DNA sequence: TACCGG
DNA sequence: ACCGGT
């Protein structure tokens, strides 16, 4: 029942690799024979919603089903700050399974993501990660961030966690 | 800055 | 340990 925030900044390609695998989502045919069926089957329909890292953990803390993603979408402005003068997004998942990628296997990752090689980490959502209405700053300021905290890969702090338990509960029914 | 270290 | 910097 962990959370972390990963930073999507607008006009990278981080962004349209967001773009392509956690907006758009890839058909499951195209995923056969990469990805587990079972993985298919459980956590996809007949689009899987996926991302992937270079690395397994986040601050050392590793992502395991269960747990919740809030992809911060905004033009960055310094390494962990977003510009709040431009529109801004943030998203909710919960991951379903994390599946690693052989480093031998990583080929078919580049299919529909930039360096995508890279990233063979990956974490797959139940459903299409949702789009909130709140804003970056918004939700910053839930959980005791300053507004334009824009983290590339954060890990939050429990305590900070029951400053956004309205919303979660909110979207479970 | 596909974030860690101190 | 998490933030919060350049």
């Amino acid at each position: 029942n962990q959370l972390f925030i990963i930073g999507i900044g607008t006009g990278t390609d981080e962004y349209e690799n967001f773009e392509e695998t956690i907006l758009k989502g890839v058909k499951r045919n195209e995923l056969e024979g990469q990805i587990g069926p079972d993985i298919l089957d459980n956590c996809c329909s007949d689009v899987c919603y996926f991302w992937g890292r270079s690395k397994e953990t986040i601050y050392e803390k590793k992502i395991d089903k269960g747990d919740m993603v809030l992809f911060y979408v905004g033009k960055r402005i310094s390494r962990n700050k977003v510009d709040l003068n431009q529109e801004t997004a943030v998203y909710l998942g919960i991951i379903c399974e994390t599946v690693e990628i052989s480093e031998n296997d990583v080929s078919f990752l580049n299919d529909f993501w930039r360096k995508g090689e890279n990233f063979r980490f990956l974490m797959f959502f139940k459903k299409k990660p949702e789009k909130l209405h709140h804003s970056i700053n918004e939700i910053n300021s839930k959980l005791g961030y300053n507004p334009d905290y824009f983290p590339i890969a954060g890990y939050v702090k429990p305590e900070r966690m029951s400053g956004v338990y309205d919303i979660l509960k909110n979207i479970l029914k």
